[PDB]
């Protein structure tokens, strides 16, 4: 189950821009402690990772990783289970993995100052916002409280400290130019398909408005929902009367109508709460979220589409996480995803 | 192929670091997001590790750590996308652990919610920080003396400068010792290993063997900061500018410095260090001194029993290295000289 046979395998970077700092730099003075005299900082790029099985088959997949994460996600699981990595070039599909700007071994803009200010100009804020374990533990509904498990969890237990080790903040860069690398890696890849995850649910459904080579989304557990301009419909605050959850993103209905010509699944996990639930913030956050989709998946169908909620304990998979991919039964999730890319031609040549 | 590699197992995983507590107690009913300190624990500087194992490896794995200011990527790829040495050694028989050091990466960088590194009213690290522009980058390394300039030898992969700088970033101030802390941890777990070193990991290193009975080797690429035993440096000259000095050497009790006496140790150089003092290009004779003081590192280790080295890429017959070999045209070449290092001291044999 962990073999692995690779035709090639290997990491770039692609995407970002440069920023240019005041004056000249002059070789004969000393460079240490570095300068921003006469300086090129190149910003806001990404990294990329792919492993490409003997005779693949069907269209190569990105991997995009959650909100405060990096590719490890699905390299492997907490407990060193393999990952989607390994499941799907043993599956004969070419992976790729990245770490979008900002994130891992994609750039994090700063200079010689204040945490990202050059000079007079601010490229990302010195002030960060992190979550703590508390917060990612209820968010990510391992149970309802921090230290506490659904009786049905698939976390793997055991390894929580392994777990939130992977998780840290990102810095301000726009979301403009997360989209912008990622257009330009698919427009290297060519045909491809996106497998996205929380943050990047939404960002993944902009870079498809943005390019054709897109030809299929999975979405786990999108954080962001997506409506055409003016046409966000009513959606509820939370349970605690006060509380709304993260303000839907809305594009031109010329480019979100290019939604309707892909295949789209949006898979949500288990103990998503059918009520209000005022006592657990963030389990009622998932419920009002998951409705948001829900609006957003029948809007892309009216406009032709073919976009689909996948409900884990409506396949028979129970007490799943916000991460599937990395849940103690993550091999039956994958196979869902086989699933989908079968149904719709993404695994033949 | 060139470009085929046989894995029996792959993945990745977290280790070491340590943990930080924000004030109060974390209430689950009020809203978690905008996140907050209050009742927060924070996993900080715990580093990330990459691990290939090939079918039936032959003798110790390999320990890849990277330089100051990078990560993994560099043993993965060359900026002309060919393959770096992870493959290359899971070729030749080893598992390879590529890792991105605790504030590089995917290693963790301490922040929290505030001015960047601080947790209410505890620095963790810094807010302002440092990095090097391109410019900067292009003399360290050695491309040519001058930005934009190649020295006429250079085996630097032109023509993908874009790719090559955009590896590169800053590293927040967290402590060596806890950098040092995570790799002894990684050697624990992974036992008898071999550490491929680079700049600035080149002490750090260093410091982990005198740490860690399970590195049974170095090797290590162009390093930055030499090291000596404590009250034992010896006269070092400041640079052609009379103004500048290479970095501090470190420091160490004798008696853990005599563990490097046990080990073979090998520091390997690349092309384009001037034999004299060169005043018009700082870099350059920055680089001219601390291979100097390199040279009387390794006598002190030698003249306590060690296995000590300095391999010069140039009188190996390799000419215009810089100071990435391992990314350089002819890294294959460089790999066959790694190669016969583990090979003369039994480190490819099981
Ligand atoms: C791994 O799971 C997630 O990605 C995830 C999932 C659900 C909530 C929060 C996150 S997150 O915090 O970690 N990433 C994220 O999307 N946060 C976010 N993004 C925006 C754009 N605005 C706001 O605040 C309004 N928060
Ligand atoms: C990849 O190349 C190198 O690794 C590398 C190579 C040559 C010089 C410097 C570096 S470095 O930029 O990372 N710095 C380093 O080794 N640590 C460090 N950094 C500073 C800024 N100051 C001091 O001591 C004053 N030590």
């Amino acid at each position: 189950k962990r073999k692995v046979v690779l035709a090639e395998q290997g990491s770039f970077y692609i995407g970002g821009r440069t920023v240019t700092g005041p004056g000249k730099f002059d070789p004969s003075k000393p460079v240490i402690p570095y300068s921003n005299e006469g300086a090129t900082f190149y910003i806001n790029q990404m990294y990329v990772n792919f492993q490409a099985p003997v005779r693949p088959r069907g269209l190569p997949l990105v991997f995009w990783h959650g909100g405060g994460l990096t590719g490890h996600i699905w390299e492997s699981t907490p407990d060193g289970r393999p990952g989607f990595q390994t499941l799907f070039v043993q599956d004969r599909h070419t992976v790729y993995t990245i770490d979008q700007p900002g994130r891992g071994r994609g750039n994090i803009p700063t200079f010689n100052g204040p945490f990202g200010q050059l000079e007079e100009e601010s490229i990302v804020n010195t002030v960060t916002g992190n979550s703590s374990k508390e917060g990612a533990w209820v968010r990510d509904r391992l149970g309802p409280a921090p230290g506490q498990f659904f009786e049905n969890s698939q976390f793997p237990r055991g390894y929580e400290d392994n777990y939130f080790k992977e998780m840290g903040f990102s810095p301000s860069i726009s979301s403009d130019e997360i989209v912008d690398a990622v257009v330009k890696l698919v427009t290297h890849i060519g045909p491809c398909v996106l497998v996205t995850h929380a943050a990047s649910g939404v960002l993944g459904m902009r870079v498809a408005t943005h390019a054709k080579n897109v030809r299929g989304i999975v979405a786990y557990e999108p954080a962001t929902s997506i409506f055409p301009k003016g046409k966000v419909p009513e959606i509820p605050p939370l349970a605690d009367k006060k509380s709304q959850i993260f303000p839907p993103f809305e594009i031109q209905e010329s480019y979100f109508k290019k939604l309707a010509k892909i295949p789209i699944q949006f898979v949500f996990g288990d103990n998503i709460p059918k009520n209000p639930k005022s006592a657990y913030w963030f389990l009622d956050w998932w419920r009002v979220t998951r409705y948001a989709h829900s609006l957003s998946l029948e809007a892309i169908n009216k406009l032709g589409g073919q976009a689909s909620l996948l409900d884990l304990p409506t396949a028979g998979l129970r007490g799943n996480t916000h991460f599937p991919f990395t849940d103690r039964n993550n091999v039956q999730v994958a196979s869902l995803l086989s699933d989908f890319l079968g149904k719709h031609g993404l695994d033949q040549n």
